[PDB]
């Protein structure tokens, strides 16, 4: 009957169950009663690789949040009782960058489980700006609980922004390199947008898995090299009457190998969507961009305003969550983090 | 009294004066009586560096053509007597690529002085599709001869496409790296679009020159290093109340050094316009594109449909040709090529 969180006090140290009181809410704030919260490589980063959080410790992690607004500041009453997905990163909505369509670079953006207390908790206080309403009627009809669509935040929306930006359209070849986590939904969403998707990875189990979920062709990056990789996608395109131009290539590995591979796949009018982050440098013919009249598009998370469309893909069964999602009790946060670090998990963990 | 061309028979061999007959014209064809034709590094490439032309030798080079329609096929009568700029490269206008706004990668694009006989000639036969009409009243009022606007093709239009694509708008910092040829017009057009333009080069004469023609700041890349170069543009932006985000960086050097420098200048929301071509590979943190939500845009020449706007910049004196342009008699084609190879020219050569 008291709200509680599971907080990181220190990298590698045990998570601490800490009860708390919700205070006065500012005018634009709401309390969401967490249904579920996803476990991300970003979260494992903070905890196992000592990546600095913006908020000082102790801090409840978790940015992949669904739940219900149970409490609201003065200008947020309209949200009470509505089931929501919380945006993983929330722009101001009011500054010249936000208002000119550059929300992804708001100097005042807030990420639960980094900037503020996160969603590994019964309850989490968040701004009401960009909350994504969930139709529970449609949720039920898709055979899903509110906790399941928690991972729509970041895991679905991030690749959704990448694909929208890239302008995937029917007849396209799409290539996604690294087809775990973000990448897997990159394949599913590219496919929903009309592309014939080539999936590339080092793990033949994720390749096998994506065969059933929108990957019309799969290639192991350990087996097939650069020169052959181009020929094999050219082959796929020719054999299926698909575009030899305007390839939509999503780099979702976050490794220099992946980036080098993806850049090598550029052709006339191609879009390379850079989604994965590495500090590794890469050797590339930058001028190929001019030679092919191609573009490389970075993507920093996703504007909230696209969350409802990403959700509609799930609700209208145009993609699958359920096969990539496993609910766990929040009190297992310790065992789950350990399991996910040791790559012993195949589905994305949701804590309840 | 016979039409003639100056043809490349063989790389490095003398140019040959060859007279010719214009036959019956197909329905969409016109003869333009050349007023002037620009001499480009592309032309020096074909002649001095043995770059393959698509049309077999012997071939009249020259793709930077202005002149007058003196003769027209049956469906092109309306063009007779009209002063024109010939597009350096003419897409089909009928293919899925041309019809979906990807004309720059049409596979059936025709370039005078490469695919067909060029403009180092009294006369050149070209399609009527994409011809840019020249207002002679406005031409006169800008203090220009028809021969002067020959270099609007490629030299102006190429950077014009790069700037339009990059979405330069008032409040922007623009950086152009390599401020000769294409680069110089990149500075002039960025500036006309409302940016405060930083010019970067290794030649202090072109820097001095661009100070007078839209470069609000100049930096010698031999004197100022990478780290300091960023600080100095940050300084320019802070001191002038300019955007510290969404920088429009145009790489116009066609050298790995320039590319490495330009990529290093990326910031939140930045556009890197890749205009220069080198075969050199470069080492870059590709993920900076995701971290800054930035984009790299290649540019292969320019859609004809934008030639009128490029010309309007010249006619309305919003940019300067005259200070960068020198007419020569076509019969000097030999002496001029030699002079331009030996870097002995400061203005762009037009042959008459
Ligand atoms: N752009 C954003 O806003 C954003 C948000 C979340 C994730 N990311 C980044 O995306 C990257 C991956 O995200 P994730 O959580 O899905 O990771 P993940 O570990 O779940 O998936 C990465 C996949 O890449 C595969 N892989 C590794 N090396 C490869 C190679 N050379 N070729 C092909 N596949 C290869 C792995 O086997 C794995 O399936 C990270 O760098 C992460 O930080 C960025
Ligand atoms: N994208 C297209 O469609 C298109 C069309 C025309 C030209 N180009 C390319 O544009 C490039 C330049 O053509 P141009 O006629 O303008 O060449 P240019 O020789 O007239 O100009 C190049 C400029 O780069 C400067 N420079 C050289 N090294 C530099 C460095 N490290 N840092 C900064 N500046 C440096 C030079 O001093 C010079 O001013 C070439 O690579 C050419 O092939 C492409
Ligand atoms: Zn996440
Ligand atoms: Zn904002
Ligand atoms: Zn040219
Ligand atoms: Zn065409």
């Amino acid at each position: 009957s008291n709200p509680h969180r599971w907080m990181m006090t220190s990298p590698g140290a045990p998570m601490v169950r800490a009860e708390f009181e919700i205070g006065e809410l500012s005018a634009d704030q709401v309390v969401v009663a967490v249904a579920g919260c996803g476990v991300c490589h970003t979260d494992l980063g903070y905890y196992y690789d000592s990546v600095r959080t913006n908020h000082a410790l102790p801090l409840a992690l978790g940015h992949e949040i669904s739940g219900r607004v149970v409490q609201a500041g003065a200008n947020a009453a309209q949200w009470l009782g509505r089931a929501v997905i919380v945006p993983a990163v929330m722009p101001c909505g009011t500054c010249e960058l936000c208002t000119s369509g550059h929300g992804t670079i708001c100097r005042d953006q807030v990420m639960p489980g980094n900037d503020i207390q996160g969603g590994f908790a019964s309850h989490v206080v968040v701004p009401a700006r960009g909350l994504c309403p969930v139709d529970e009627a449609r949720l039920a009809a898709a055979g899903l609980q509110l906790a399941d669509v928690s991972v729509v935040a970041d895991a679905v929306t991030t690749p959704y922004q990448a694909v929208l930006q890239a302008g995937v359209e029917p007849g396209d070849v799409a290539v996604v390199i690294g087809v775990g986590g973000v990448g897997g939904y990159a394949v599913q969403i590219a496919n929903a947008f009309g592309a014939s998707v080539v999936a590339i990875d080092v793990d033949p189990a994720k390749l096998e898995m994506m065969s059933k979920h929108g990957a019309a062709l799969t290639l192991n990056a350990r087996e097939i090299s650069g020169r052959d990789l181009k020929k094999a996608i050219e082959a796929h395109a020719k054999a299926n009457g698909l575009r030899l131009t305007r390839w939509k290539i999503f780099e979702c590995s976050g490794t220099g190998a992946g980036q080098t591979s993806a850049y090598g796949l550029l052709t006339h009018g191609a879009t390379l969507a850079v989604v994965g982050f590495t500090m590794d440098k890469v050797e590339v013919r930058l001028s190929n961009l001019m030679a092919f009249h191609a573009r490389a598009l970075g993507n920093w998370g996703c504007l909230p305003e696209y969350y409802p469309a990403a959700l509609d893909l799930v609700l209208d069964k145009k993609i699958d969550l359920a096969s990539f999602i496993e609910r766990h009790p929040l009190d297992q946060i310790g065992e789950v983090f350990a399991a996910a670090h040791a790559h012993k998990l195949t589905r994305r963990a949701i804590l309840t």
